């Protein structure tokens, strides 16, 4: 896992304004969530070929389809995996208030096939600490919200949610991590997509977004659900399933 | 249905800045969704004794919990029932991007039953006209969230979806309507709670809270789901179920 055969290429643009254009295919576990229309609604991560983890507030249902192996949502050429869910697992302590909690697991009805351009990104253990200034990069389709079709990619630091509460104030709660107010925007991570950072050779899943500066500013954080915190759930979970 | 046994009395300021407190059980379907652990999240409307209509956004499961009959949610004395939900219907059409048909009928275990403080609101027939202009009333606890505990009310008008575009641009579909930039702020509303308009002696409900003004601003609508637009599929998931 987190081990891209494709290696990213992160310039100095990664971390101005709305960061870069990725790499065909270096972010391997990076997906789309589509409607039964085919409308990309929210991204995920491949945790292994049977599942993908996103946010709770995304609201995925079994009539969705997960997207492995794209990269321009505008081209109809390239090679892509089009999933069906077959069951959605929402952590039960999810609150749509508070937007606290916010994990949900599907589990795939066929497995994805592993390739060059598909495969895990790496889950960390509950006791692992990344610490805040640690540089880590979201990616995501999420600038299409407001524009390149292509993946787009950020390199943003983790703050402690002490200084995170400058910002958002009493939103953050403990199972919330933040990333960003660097000079660089948050919004190209699509709600529920990967906040990554990359620790001994292997790129792990540190957040998932939950929601960020509704204005997309370079000073306002990210605001990502904290995976060390949620990872045993989900652990939990495939183990259980 | 729509015919409150204790009357509202709804006066000018219920029409300005943040509304009125409701006169106690005046609004007998306005209903408060919990978690399990008993933490207001959302509000809805009681249909009939086995069925609340609320937003899909509010991500209620069957281990959250209906609650009828509620005026002060800082009170422990007054009469309430906490309703258990058996099933959760979400309009398939729901998509948590754009936030469309954003609708979800609760069924309960066991029935409410029934009284001068908890009773159904009128639904609306599909092709029922409420015209731009016309005084509409949302209800609820949306207040707490940013301070009274007690039930709020707001008098605010209607918009045609044309000029609700003036604020809110591409984000207002079909299956939405807006109420409010008239000097009082919609944000009394909780999501997933009623907007309803009387027409004929009785309250129907014309919309379900989808968003606000993200600072309760009084020169910015509400917007609702429409539930003209959705109300040929309340009515069908009650008939299939």
């Amino acid at each position: 896992c987190g081990v891209p055969a494709i290696q990213p290429v992160l310039s100095g643009l990664s971390r101005i304004v709305n960061g870069e254009e990725a790499v065909p295919g270096s972010w391997p576990w990076q997906v789309s969530l589509q409607d039964k229309t085919g409308f990309h609604f929210c991204g995920g991560s491949l945790i292994n070929e049977n599942w993908v983890v996103t946010a709770a507030h995304c609201g995925v249902t079994t009539s969705d389809v997960v997207v492995a192996g794209e990269f321009d949502q505008g081209s109809s050429s390239e090679k892509i995996q089009k999933l069906k869910i077959a069951k959605v697992f929402k952590n039960s302590k999810y609150n749509s208030l508070t937007i606290n909690n916010d994990i949900t697991l599907l589990k795939l009805s066929t497995a994805a096939s592993f390739s060059q351009t598909v495969s895990a990104v790496c889950l960390p253990s509950a006791s692992d600490d990344f610490a805040a200034g640690t540089t880590c990069v979201t990616t995501g389709w999420g600038l299409t919200r407001y524009t390149p079709d292509r993946l787009q990619q950020a390199s943003l630091p983790l703050l402690s949610n002490t200084n995170c509460k400058k910002y958002w104030g009493t939103k953050i709660k403990d199972a919330m991590i933040c990333a960003g107010a660097s000079g660089v925007s948050s919004c190209m991570g699509d709600s529920g997509g990967p906040l990554v950072c990359k620790k001994n050779g292997a790129w792990t899943l540190v957040g998932i977004v939950s929601w960020g500066s509704s204005t997309c500013s370079t000073s306002t954080p990210g605001v990502y659900a904290r995976v060390t915190a949620l990872v045993n759930w989900v652990q939990q979970t495939l183990a259980a399933n």
